[PDB]
């Protein structure tokens, strides 16, 4: 997260930290809400470890548990479908994070959280950091993009005017989330992709989960 500040511990309790350099999100207490690029495949998998409860990775208080099954998003081929379940061996026992299943909550300012690079080309964070960041419409993201977003699977986030606070490289897989109606938090985005970090006219672009919610409750059924 570029111009981001420390998350405090407890404040998204719902994030977790893989072992490949991607955040993602805990949609069950056993089951991991990440993007489909950061991993390489469906099938049994019992190489990825989730790190989960602490905002700082060198944390004694760190929980680390083992994936058993990744569920890529089916026919995912770095062009949209952006999502993925990790089935993880043990349960960790912290509060999960809702999706949205409506696009209600597509709009307003949102809040994205993660251990990737403060700057470009810069290293992994120990601890999470957090920032919010503005939607961007889907007409001026295109000005940006062009041919390159798909509208109907991706929101985007971001400052077109100056930039400067943006997901960045390790950030991938995070969820983006704001509050909904019951002052709940609600996921919208999963960090997907963007050119640069945090350069003014380039917005980061996130799956729009509301899309893919079904696809996402089924498949997680049957995990
Ligand atoms: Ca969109």
């Amino acid at each position: 997260v570029v111009g981001g500040t420390r998350a405090a511990q407890g404040e998204f309790p719902f994030m977790v930290r893989l072992s490949m350099g991607c955040g993602g999100a805990l949609y069950a207490q056993d089951i991991v809400l990440t993007a489909a690029h950061c991993v390489s495949g469906s099938g049994n998998n019992t190489s990825i470890t989730a790190t989960g409860g602490v905002v700082d990775l060198q944390s004694g208080a760190a929980v680390k548990v083992r994936s058993t099954k990744v569920l890529q998003a089916p026919g995912y081929n770095g062009t949209g479908k952006d999502w993925a379940l990790i089935k993880l061996a043990q349960p960790i026992n912290q509060p999960t994070l809702k999706i949205a299943t409506t696009t209600a909550y597509n709009q307003g300012t949102f809040t994205v959280a993660g251990w990737g690079a403060n700057r470009e080309g810069g290293s992994q964070q120990r601890y999470l950091l957090k920032a919010n960041v503005p939607f961007v419409s889907d007409a001026a993201c295109r000005s940006a993009y062009g041919n390159e977003l798909v509208a109907n699977e991706e929101i985007c986030a971001g400052y077109p005017d100056t930039g400067g606070v943006d997901t960045c490289q390790g950030d991938s897989g995070g969820p983006m989330f704001r509050k909904d109606n019951a002052d709940e938090w609600i996921q919208v985005g999963i960090v997907s992709w963007g050119y640069g970090c945090a350069r003014p006219g380039y917005p980061g672009v996130y799956t729009e989960v509301s899309t893919f919610a079904s696809a996402i409750a089924s498949a997680a059924r049957t995990l």
